Protein backbone atom coordinates (compact mmCIF):
# COMPACT_ATOMS: atom_id res chain seq x y z
CA UNK A 1 0.00 0.00 0.00
CA UNK A 2 2.17 3.14 -1.20
CA UNK A 3 -0.71 5.21 -0.52
CA UNK A 4 -0.20 5.21 3.53
CA UNK A 5 3.87 5.21 2.63
CA UNK A 6 3.30 8.55 0.57
CA UNK A 7 1.20 9.75 4.01
CA UNK A 8 3.82 8.91 6.58
CA UNK A 9 7.27 7.97 5.20
CA UNK A 10 9.79 10.73 4.26
CA UNK A 11 11.33 11.34 0.16
CA UNK A 12 13.59 9.25 -0.80
CA UNK A 13 15.73 9.35 -4.22
CA UNK A 14 15.78 5.57 -4.93
CA UNK A 15 11.88 5.54 -5.84
CA UNK A 16 10.70 5.76 -9.13
CA UNK A 17 10.69 9.07 -11.35
CA UNK A 18 8.86 11.90 -9.74
CA UNK A 19 10.27 12.19 -6.39
CA UNK A 20 8.29 15.37 -4.94
CA UNK A 21 5.30 17.28 -5.68
CA UNK A 22 4.67 20.78 -3.92
CA UNK A 23 1.13 21.71 -3.14
CA UNK A 24 0.84 24.71 -3.93
CA UNK A 25 -2.66 25.42 -5.29
CA UNK A 26 -4.48 22.73 -3.11
CA UNK A 27 -3.69 24.64 0.26
CA UNK A 28 -3.51 28.45 0.70
CA UNK A 29 -1.66 30.21 3.50
CA UNK A 30 -3.16 29.81 7.25
CA UNK A 31 -5.09 26.35 5.65
CA UNK A 32 -4.85 22.83 6.71
CA UNK A 33 -5.04 19.94 4.17
CA UNK A 34 -5.67 16.93 5.97
CA UNK A 35 -5.23 13.39 3.59
CA UNK A 36 -6.19 10.15 4.68
CA UNK A 37 -5.48 6.88 3.21
CA UNK A 38 -5.09 3.13 4.18
CA UNK A 39 -5.34 4.34 7.84
CA UNK A 40 -3.06 7.09 7.56
CA UNK A 41 -3.18 9.90 7.66
CA UNK A 42 -1.06 13.90 7.17
CA UNK A 43 -1.83 17.41 7.15
CA UNK A 44 -0.48 19.80 4.63
CA UNK A 45 0.07 23.64 4.46
CA UNK A 46 1.13 25.64 1.49
CA UNK A 47 4.73 24.88 0.64
CA UNK A 48 4.65 21.17 1.33
CA UNK A 49 5.46 18.54 -0.06
CA UNK A 50 3.97 15.42 -1.19
CA UNK A 51 5.93 12.34 -1.51
CA UNK A 52 4.63 11.19 -4.93
CA UNK A 53 7.51 8.67 -4.60
CA UNK A 54 5.66 6.01 -3.59
CA UNK A 55 2.89 6.72 -5.38
CA UNK A 56 2.30 4.40 -8.58
CA UNK A 57 2.61 5.97 -11.65
CA UNK A 58 0.40 6.59 -14.77
CA UNK A 59 -2.54 5.65 -11.88
CA UNK A 60 -4.48 8.47 -9.89
CA UNK A 61 -4.04 7.99 -6.66
CA UNK A 62 -6.86 8.53 -4.71
CA UNK A 63 -7.11 9.89 -1.11
CA UNK A 64 -10.23 11.08 1.23
CA UNK A 65 -9.28 15.03 1.80
CA UNK A 66 -10.73 18.12 3.96
CA UNK A 67 -9.58 20.98 4.46
CA UNK A 68 -9.83 23.53 7.52
CA UNK A 69 -9.10 26.35 9.05
CA UNK A 70 -8.24 27.15 12.40
CA UNK A 71 -9.68 30.11 14.78
CA UNK A 72 -8.50 31.26 18.17
CA UNK A 73 -12.15 32.08 20.10
CA UNK A 74 -11.26 34.58 22.91
CA UNK A 75 -12.90 33.13 26.36
CA UNK A 76 -12.80 33.94 30.02
CA UNK A 77 -11.99 31.34 32.38
CA UNK A 78 -12.68 30.66 35.98
CA UNK A 79 -10.52 33.66 36.50
CA UNK A 80 -10.67 36.77 34.61
CA UNK A 81 -7.78 35.44 32.54
CA UNK A 82 -8.08 35.19 29.23
CA UNK A 83 -8.11 31.74 27.59
CA UNK A 84 -8.13 31.43 23.46
CA UNK A 85 -9.99 28.18 22.59
CA UNK A 86 -9.06 26.44 19.27
CA UNK A 87 -11.60 25.90 16.71
CA UNK A 88 -11.42 23.75 13.74
CA UNK A 89 -13.76 25.60 10.39
CA UNK A 90 -14.23 22.37 8.41
CA UNK A 91 -14.00 24.64 4.70
CA UNK A 92 -14.08 21.89 2.60
CA UNK A 93 -14.36 17.69 2.02
CA UNK A 94 -13.88 15.25 -0.59
CA UNK A 95 -11.83 12.96 -2.65
CA UNK A 96 -7.82 14.18 -2.97
CA UNK A 97 -7.01 12.72 -6.85
CA UNK A 98 -3.45 12.49 -7.38
CA UNK A 99 -1.75 11.53 -11.25
CA UNK A 100 1.92 10.95 -11.00
CA UNK A 101 4.62 10.73 -14.21
CA UNK A 102 8.08 10.63 -14.23
CA UNK A 103 9.15 14.10 -14.50
CA UNK A 104 5.19 15.81 -14.02
CA UNK A 105 2.63 15.26 -12.08
CA UNK A 106 -1.30 16.58 -11.33
CA UNK A 107 -3.49 16.80 -8.27
CA UNK A 108 -7.39 17.38 -8.75
CA UNK A 109 -10.20 17.59 -6.21
CA UNK A 110 -13.42 16.59 -5.94
CA UNK A 111 -15.59 18.74 -3.80
CA UNK A 112 -18.40 16.42 -1.82
CA UNK A 113 -19.09 19.25 1.03
CA UNK A 114 -18.49 22.26 1.47
CA UNK A 115 -19.78 25.27 4.21
CA UNK A 116 -23.33 26.34 4.04
CA UNK A 117 -25.05 29.95 3.17
CA UNK A 118 -24.01 32.45 6.28
CA UNK A 119 -21.81 29.07 7.16
CA UNK A 120 -22.48 28.58 11.50
CA UNK A 121 -21.07 25.71 11.45
CA UNK A 122 -23.49 23.93 9.30
CA UNK A 123 -22.15 21.73 6.17
CA UNK A 124 -23.94 21.19 3.11
CA UNK A 125 -23.41 18.80 -0.09
CA UNK A 126 -22.10 20.50 -3.12
CA UNK A 127 -20.34 19.08 -5.60
CA UNK A 128 -17.15 20.26 -7.87
CA UNK A 129 -14.78 19.09 -9.60
CA UNK A 130 -11.58 21.00 -10.12
CA UNK A 131 -7.51 21.02 -10.90
CA UNK A 132 -5.08 21.82 -7.85
CA UNK A 133 -1.82 21.97 -8.40
CA UNK A 134 0.54 20.98 -11.74
CA UNK A 135 4.14 20.60 -11.24
CA UNK A 136 7.22 18.84 -12.59
CA UNK A 137 10.29 19.42 -14.57
CA UNK A 138 9.23 22.23 -16.60
CA UNK A 139 10.54 21.63 -20.71
CA UNK A 140 12.06 25.69 -21.16
CA UNK A 141 10.91 27.11 -24.28
CA UNK A 142 14.63 27.97 -25.52
CA UNK A 143 16.03 24.21 -25.12
CA UNK A 144 12.94 22.54 -27.11
CA UNK A 145 14.41 20.29 -29.73
CA UNK A 146 14.91 21.42 -33.03
CA UNK A 147 12.47 19.50 -35.43
CA UNK A 148 11.11 15.80 -35.31
CA UNK A 149 7.79 14.52 -33.96
CA UNK A 150 6.79 13.58 -30.92
CA UNK A 151 3.57 11.11 -29.97
CA UNK A 152 2.30 11.41 -26.24
CA UNK A 153 0.07 8.94 -24.66
CA UNK A 154 -1.90 9.52 -21.91
CA UNK A 155 -5.10 9.94 -19.02
CA UNK A 156 -7.75 12.16 -19.60
CA UNK A 157 -9.65 11.96 -16.29
CA UNK A 158 -12.65 13.96 -14.55
CA UNK A 159 -15.51 14.04 -12.37
CA UNK A 160 -16.18 10.36 -11.66
CA UNK A 161 -14.52 9.38 -14.57
CA UNK A 162 -10.86 8.15 -15.33
CA UNK A 163 -11.01 5.82 -18.23
CA UNK A 164 -9.87 8.92 -20.40
CA UNK A 165 -7.63 8.25 -22.86
CA UNK A 166 -5.86 11.90 -23.96
CA UNK A 167 -3.68 11.56 -27.14
CA UNK A 168 -1.28 14.82 -28.38
CA UNK A 169 1.26 15.15 -30.83
CA UNK A 170 3.90 17.92 -31.19
CA UNK A 171 6.03 18.74 -34.16
CA UNK A 172 8.97 20.37 -33.56
CA UNK A 173 9.44 22.23 -36.55
CA UNK A 174 6.22 23.79 -36.45
CA UNK A 175 6.21 24.08 -33.01
CA UNK A 176 2.60 23.37 -33.02
CA UNK A 177 0.49 20.21 -31.14
CA UNK A 178 -2.79 18.84 -31.42
CA UNK A 179 -4.84 15.75 -29.78
CA UNK A 180 -8.13 14.30 -29.16
CA UNK A 181 -9.54 12.51 -25.56
CA UNK A 182 -11.58 9.53 -25.79
CA UNK A 183 -13.22 7.19 -24.13
CA UNK A 184 -14.64 8.95 -21.35
CA UNK A 185 -17.91 7.64 -20.24
CA UNK A 186 -19.72 11.85 -20.87
CA UNK A 187 -20.20 11.78 -24.77
CA UNK A 188 -19.76 15.51 -24.88
CA UNK A 189 -16.19 15.17 -23.42
CA UNK A 190 -14.52 13.06 -25.51
CA UNK A 191 -13.01 16.48 -27.44
CA UNK A 192 -10.43 17.56 -30.18
CA UNK A 193 -7.57 19.42 -28.50
CA UNK A 194 -6.87 22.13 -31.69
CA UNK A 195 -3.81 22.89 -33.13
CA UNK A 196 -2.41 25.90 -31.17
CA UNK A 197 1.64 26.88 -31.03
CA UNK A 198 3.69 26.20 -28.69
CA UNK A 199 4.62 29.71 -26.37
CA UNK A 200 6.74 30.29 -23.54
CA UNK A 201 4.93 31.54 -20.35
CA UNK A 202 6.41 34.19 -17.86
CA UNK A 203 8.91 31.65 -16.28
CA UNK A 204 9.67 30.92 -19.93
CA UNK A 205 8.59 27.30 -19.96
CA UNK A 206 6.76 26.05 -23.11
CA UNK A 207 3.22 25.61 -23.03
CA UNK A 208 0.43 25.44 -25.58
CA UNK A 209 -3.15 27.04 -24.95
CA UNK A 210 -5.74 25.63 -27.55
CA UNK A 211 -9.51 25.45 -28.55
CA UNK A 212 -11.68 22.92 -27.08
CA UNK A 213 -13.52 21.45 -30.14
CA UNK A 214 -16.37 18.93 -30.41
CA UNK A 215 -17.21 17.97 -33.98
CA UNK A 216 -15.42 21.34 -35.22
CA UNK A 217 -16.91 23.55 -32.72
CA UNK A 218 -15.48 25.37 -30.06
CA UNK A 219 -16.54 24.18 -26.48
CA UNK A 220 -14.13 25.47 -24.20
CA UNK A 221 -10.07 25.75 -24.46
CA UNK A 222 -6.82 23.06 -22.67
CA UNK A 223 -3.64 24.08 -21.82
CA UNK A 224 -0.49 21.80 -21.39
CA UNK A 225 2.87 22.26 -20.15
CA UNK A 226 5.94 20.21 -21.36
CA UNK A 227 7.95 18.37 -19.00
CA UNK A 228 11.11 17.03 -19.36
CA UNK A 229 14.65 17.83 -20.20
CA UNK A 230 14.03 16.21 -23.73
CA UNK A 231 10.61 16.86 -23.51
CA UNK A 232 9.25 13.81 -22.47
CA UNK A 233 5.94 14.53 -21.32
CA UNK A 234 2.85 16.85 -21.51
CA UNK A 235 0.29 17.42 -18.12
CA UNK A 236 -2.81 20.18 -18.12
CA UNK A 237 -5.83 20.44 -18.22
CA UNK A 238 -9.17 21.31 -20.33
CA UNK A 239 -12.27 23.21 -19.73
CA UNK A 240 -15.08 21.96 -21.87
CA UNK A 241 -18.56 22.57 -22.25
CA UNK A 242 -21.46 20.64 -21.82
CA UNK A 243 -25.19 20.13 -21.30
CA UNK A 244 -24.37 20.30 -17.48
CA UNK A 245 -22.53 23.19 -17.52
CA UNK A 246 -18.66 23.25 -18.14
CA UNK A 247 -16.61 20.21 -16.89
CA UNK A 248 -12.74 20.31 -16.00
CA UNK A 249 -10.55 17.90 -17.26
CA UNK A 250 -7.14 16.43 -16.10
CA UNK A 251 -4.66 16.01 -18.60
CA UNK A 252 -1.46 14.08 -18.40
CA UNK A 253 0.56 12.44 -21.48
CA UNK A 254 3.57 10.95 -21.81
CA UNK A 255 5.94 9.28 -25.06
CA UNK A 256 6.30 5.61 -25.09
CA UNK A 257 8.99 2.98 -26.05
CL1 LIG B 1 -14.30 41.51 34.31
CL1 LIG C 1 -18.23 19.90 -11.66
Amino acid sequence: AGLADALTAPLDHKDKSLQSLTLDQSVRKNEKLKLAAQGAEKTYGNGDSLNTGKLKNDKVSRFDFIRQIEVDYYTKDTNNNLTLVPQLITLESGEFQVYKQSHSALTALQTEQVQDSEHSGKMVAKRQFRIGDIAGEHTSFDKLPEGGRATYRGTAFGSDDASGKLTYTIDFAAKQGHGKIEHLKSPELNVDLAASDIKPDKKRHAVISGSVLYNQAEKGSYSLGIFGGQAQEVAGSAEVETANGIRHIGLAAKQLE
